[PDB]
């Protein structure tokens, strides 16, 4: 078996090996990367997502989200409150402020400390989930708004036809703005490409060991538990390092740089945060494997998690047995 302590594994294509984006993930499978959960792709040297960021500023984040924390410093909830419409332009002069700009450090691991000890005293503007892409349409190669949808491939693997697209998303961040601990909707795969600025910290929990997590996380947060079979759809909760640790949770941690791909898999658990002012680009995508995770896949149906319009018809078709009661979460 290929990577049996599910250790993250980084991968360097030529540009050759860039050009068939589905091929290469196979081939990153094929050496076990699936097995941490989540892999870091280095985009050969040649390659680039566009010419230039000069002029995005511009770009409205029409729904900023101040991540509000609750608990203790290793075990947290967040909550996002709304705040006013302001273009990138602004963002960007807030995450410079005194107020949230990213405080003197040594190096990766002196700021890690600093996020643990300090995060929960401070509420961080996230730009989060905007609909769109930075990638140049002439950009060929590992283009996040060119890749197969998910409604082909469950055509293309199982023969039904669905309605739904599959669109990218930009989230622009600042220090400590956070992503809480999840599997992705109906545990499909991600890719992210961290475009500009500063770096985004990672943590993941390997597939094979997911339950270990949820069985912490309903632990930790009791009330949460009773009220929902699959609270972590939320997308609310936190745990540090230090936490996993005494309870002999399995994990691994790597800081994605500007420039590089991350890719999360089937029911890889992940959290982090955001050193500083950066932006970055998301999408789901599947995979032939995908599919008997889908058809796995924990649902909230409790009415919190309240998702896309293309989830319906992966619920329907893998799930028709949970269908009804997910939908009346739904509604
Ligand atoms: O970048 C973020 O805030 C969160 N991203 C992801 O969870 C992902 O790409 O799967
Ligand atoms: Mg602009
Ligand atoms: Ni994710
Ligand atoms: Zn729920």
């Amino acid at each position: 078996a290929q990577n049996p302590n599910c250790n993250i594994m980084i991968f360097h294509p030529t540009k050759e090996e860039f050009n068939d984006f589905d091929k290469y993930i196979a081939y990153m499978e094929s050496q076990g990367a699936h097995r941490a959960g989540l892999a870091k792709i280095i985009p050969p040297k040649e390659w680039k997502a566009r010419e230039t960021y000069d002029n995005i500023s511009e770009i409205l984040i029409a729904t900023p989200l101040q991540q509000v924390a609750s608990g203790r410093a290793g075990v947290f909830t967040q909550y996002h409150k709304k705040k006013k419409a302001m273009t990138v332009g602004e963002y960007r002069h807030l995450a410079n402020s005194k107020k949230y700009q990213t405080p003197p450090h040594q190096n990766f691991e002196d700021l890690e400390r600093k996020y643990w000890k300090n995060r929960i005293y401070n509420s961080p503007i996230y730009g989060a989930d905007i609909s769109g892409s930075l990638f140049d349409e002439n950009t060929k190669q590992w283009n996040l708004g060119h890749l197969g949808t998910i409604q082909d491939l469950l055509e293309k693997e199982c023969g039904v036809v669905i309605e739904g697209v599959n669109t990218p998303y930009l989230y622009f961040g600042m220090w400590k703005t956070t992503f809480a601990w999840h599997t992705e909707d109906m545990d499909l795969y991600s890719i992210n490409y961290l475009h500009l600025g500063e770096p985004k910290t990672w943590y993941v929990v390997p597939p094979e060991h997911g339950q270990r997590l949820e069985r912490l996380a309903r632990e930790l947060f009791p009330g949460s538990s009773r009220g929902c079979g699959a609270f972590l759809r939320h997308k609310v909760a936190l745990i540090s390092p230090t936490v996993l640790k005494e309870n002999g949770i399995p994990f691994n941690r790597i800081t994605q740089e500007a420039g590089e791909f991350m890719v999360t898999f089937p029911y890889g658990y992940h959290a982090g945060f955001n050193h500083g002012f950066n932006c970055a680009e998301a999408i789901n995508f599947a995979t032939p494997r995908w599919i008997d995770y889908g058809k796995m896949a924990s649902q909230c149906s409790c009415g919190e998690a309240r998702v896309t319009f293309s989830m319906d018809a992966f619920v329907r078709i893998l799930q028709p047995e949970r269908y009804d009661l997910w939908k009346r979460g739904q509604d």
